[PDB]
């Protein structure tokens, strides 16, 4: 593989890569580069890649462990890939601004979207810099955040009131609420490798900063959870059938708009795992 | 004979008896007076029947005294102002504040004394900077010392109220650039105790300039909330002759616009404060 057209669609977070054939495996130096532009980019768009969980789950090994979702449906015979499929019956639940699995002790450090059935129109997905956001934040800000902690529970995202149509779904509620305590992560995170800040809170999972009394807390995460949507923080992507989506998942954030209904709308994930967020000077 | 100094909370306010405030204090008398207003932020002595002459004599011992270029004052005493409020001329301090911050001086205290009363309403209440400081987290107190904020005349007197006659237009405009937007400490560090305490107050306090426009809104939300706690504050129920001492360097009080068509008469003497500063 001679090289890769990558196309920042922003000065931030963005970027639309092609000559890159996703159904089958890729070189060394077309995998470097890749990766590379999603840890450059953020999140990289890969148009026309029409392929199979299997596919889907081959690459994104190739980047680390993958992880299994505890309440999310997957593709048959294919755990990994866990699927989405949205309707009337089954709506959308994506519509708010989070990180993936930030409530495990190591959330994962991508994943990669594909697009199977898409509504006529809508759908939208939007993704959010936790690196640009960090920088702007005035220093004395910097240096309130760098340093706090907050707690990341699973039941924000996921209340047991939402969980009860069958005794099945209930059951497993409670056993991924077991195996899921809430933790704690930095507010302010170093990037593993780029050593980047980034400010690591989503409004998805973070249920407060343990660090600050309480209404301290509330004035702070309700103002991240502002700061955060700035148009200038984020890249905006039109769904298209058969479509690819790579993105850092230790310094982003994503939003997927619910308003296709009653319309039926099929996406397909793979999850890979990362290490421990930290924080470091 | 010593005063009788009972606090009337644990962080602000107390009440003081023995002290007749018709006559000289002896220098006893008026040091454990200075040092209960310092301590206690705001103290209350009751049964106090004396005359603005006497006012301005027990005010002029605290520094010096303000003659206002508007507001009407006592029989013959250009330092004490007088407050009549009614239908005619409604209260207008029923909002969170410490006095005249706009300045590059905000006056250090003031001496208020209860002439006239409604049958009940009218209550002031103080809160203190100093405990509601103390109430922050470390990282709150580390982020909020230092920053300097700005004070505006225009966030208490707004364009839009005073657009009627083309008239009390230009005396706003003229208002307006007698007074221009300055700043003070976040923080400021009382010049006498060195004790640290929150100083802005939403009458005045537009924003932080130290931080960004969206983190200002953030913080002063949090701050002038954060201040209206019940813990920090102290509350006055007035009977006439009621005199109330207060150190406005440190705390920010409320009055009780609540007793109309009743009238209120208070007496006031303004003491003139230095510059607000903060060292860690
Ligand atoms: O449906 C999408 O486009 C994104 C859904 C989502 O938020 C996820 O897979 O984590
Ligand atoms: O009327 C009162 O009791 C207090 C009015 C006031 O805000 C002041 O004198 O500064
Ligand atoms: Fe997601
Ligand atoms: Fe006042």
């Amino acid at each position: 593989s001679e090289r890769l057209s990558i196309t920042p669609l922003g000065p931030y977070i963005g970027a639309q890569i092609s000559g890159a054939d996703l159904t089958r495996p890729l070189s060394d130096n077309q995998f470097e580069q890749l990766y590379h532009a999603v840890l450059r980019h953020q999140v990289v768009f890969l148009r026309d890649q029409a392929i199979t969980p299997q596919q889907q789950r081959a690459l994104a090994q190739r980047f680390g462990e993958l992880h299994i979702h505890p309440v999310y449906p997957h593709a048959e015979g294919v755990d990994e890939i866990i699927v989405l499929d949205t309707h009337n019956d089954n709506p959308p639940d994506n519509d708010n601004w989070h990180t993936d699995v930030t409530f495990i002790e190591t959330p994962p450090a991508g994943a990669i979207l594909a697009a199977k059935e898409l509504p006529s129109t809508g759908g939208d997905t939007l993704w959010t810099s936790g690196i640009a956001a960090y920088e702007a934040l005035s220093v004395p800000f910097r240096q309130l955040l760098s340093g706090l902690r907050a707690e990341h529970d699973f039941r924000k995202s996921f209340p047991e009131y939402k969980y009860r149509k069958t005794e099945e779904e209930h059951q497993r509620w409670r056993e991924a609420v077991a195996k899921n305590p809430p933790l704690l992560h930095p507010v302010v995170r170093t990037h593993p490798v780029s050593g980047k800040q980034a400010l690591f809170v989503n409004e998805g999972f973070t249920t407060r900063i343990v660090d600050v009394s309480e209404k301290e807390s509330e004035a702070l995460l309700s103002f991240l959870f502002a700061h955060i949507t700035k148009p200038e923080f984020q890249v905006r992507w039109r769904w298209q059938p058969n479509d690819i989506a790579i993105w850092d998942n230790r310094v982003t954030q994503h939003y997927a708009n619910a308003d296709y209904l009653p319309q039926r709308r099929i996406m397909h994930r793979a999850t890979i795992l990362g290490d421990k967020p930290f924080y470091r000077a």
